[PDB]
């Protein structure tokens, strides 16, 4: 015989496919960690040597993109001690997590970009799609090429650049040295064909979102860049990022969080204050603190089982809606063409396996594929 195992053939079949919008009992072909194929009932010989698979009676969905990971560690705001570990890939993919978004926090004096980069790269050869932010609280911001324009420019991991503000761990930043920032931050993004965002720390002043209206006036970005975080960390602050959703911008709700907004009670106040769910993503946090990414999915499931969304309209702000703002062409989305990045569920919305470009990361909800030391 031939040997065609060289395009890794795969088919999921019998699942109830949420991509996320709820289609019904569907299909996916996947070819060289490509969904080459979406239609019900698709034969188990289309292709030659195809790993063929039964999911009959199983969700399977988009995998998480999580776009707020301290991939190298963080933390180190009580001494050394607290400074965290970097991140285990079985840590991501079990908690569902296909594609990260890497940055760093408070400390960007033991924690440096060319770190981040670095392990943005180690997971990526690892069978995960990682990116990462550049800068940190700290403004002007610590880079790796000398400003945060040429960073999201030219090199290939960065997407993008973070940064602190309306909170006491920050630089005291003034609005034009942010304006500045978020500029080369979007023309940075232009040039290198990446979405050139500006996220947003957010912390407990009474501020909250007056800077990001004070850079409003003071320069052109435009609104669908600038990304405030933690908006649930205080409700003065989250009625707030409500009100800027509702001019277009979008808010990102940390899963890490659990008062005085919940996740769920976010994603879910912000429907209720009609915003379309397109503006609304959730991100962990995770090794942060130390965090985890369990919450990821425990906002998923909450929001099904506590409050009333849909499978469907629960997995959006975790996929599609995260992978619409930061343009992760081909993510977040189950279509032929798209990565083959999914998670097979139970009817209850427990992982079961997860697979990643292709490769099967878990197996029995426990990761089959691990970072090179863990
Ligand atoms: N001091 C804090 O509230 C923690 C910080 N917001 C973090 O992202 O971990
Ligand atoms: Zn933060
Ligand atoms: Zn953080």
């Amino acid at each position: 015989m031939i040997d065609y195992t060289a395009a890794g053939f795969t088919l999921l079949q019998g699942a109830h496919l949420y991509a996320p919008e709820d289609r019904g009992i569907c299909d996916v072909l996947v070819a060289n960690g490509k969904i080459i194929a979406v239609a019900s009932n698709i034969p188990s010989d289309i292709v030659p040597n195809c790993t063929v698979v039964d999911l009959s009676g199983q969700i399977l969905c988009p995998g998480f993109i999580d776009q707020h990971v301290h991939l190298i560690g963080g933390g180190g705001e009580a001494g050394p001690t607290t400074r965290t570990p970097e991140v285990a890939l079985s840590r991501l993919t079990e908690a569902g997590v296909t594609s990260v978004v890497g940055l760093l926090g408070t400390d960007s004096i033991s924690r440096h970009p060319e770190s981040l980069l670095a392990k943005t790269r180690a997971l990526n050869e690892e069978g995960i799609s990682a990116w990462m932010l550049t800068g940190a609280y700290h403004v002007p911001s610590r880079t790796i090429t000398g400003s945060v324009e040429k960073d999201v420019a030219i090199i290939d991991r960065v997407i993008g650049v973070k940064c602190a503000i309306s909170d006491h761990r920050s630089a005291a930043p003034d609005v034009y040295h942010l304006a500045n920032m978020a500029a080369e931050s979007r023309v940075g993004g232009l040039l290198g064909g990446k979405p050139g965002v500006t996220v947003f720390h957010m912390g407990d002043s009474k501020k909250a979102l007056q800077p990001i209206y004070d850079l409003l006036e003071n320069c052109d970005v435009p609104i669908s860049k600038l990304l405030p975080t933690h908006v649930n960390r205080n409700v003065p602050l989250f009625e707030q990022a409500l009100e800027f959703a509702r001019k277009g911008g979008t808010i990102d709700i940390t899963s890490s969080i659990d008062e005085p907004v919940a996740p769920a009670e976010g994603i879910a106040r912000a429907v209720q204050a009609g915003i379309p769910l397109a503006r609304v993503t959730l991100s962990s946090d995770g090794n942060g603190s130390v965090a985890g990414f369990e919450t990821l999915l425990e906002t998923v499931q909450v929001l099904v089982k506590d409050y009333d969304f849909s499978i469907s309209d629960a997995l959006r702000p975790l996929t599609s809606s995260v992978a619409g703002f930061l343009n992760l062409t081909g993510k977040g989305e189950i279509l032929p063409g798209n990565d083959a990045d999914l998670l097979v569920m139970t009817p209850e919305l427990r992982i079961e396996q997860v697979y990643a470009r292709g490769k099967l990361m878990v197996k029995d909800g426990k990761a089959c594929v691990k970072g090179t030391f863990e």
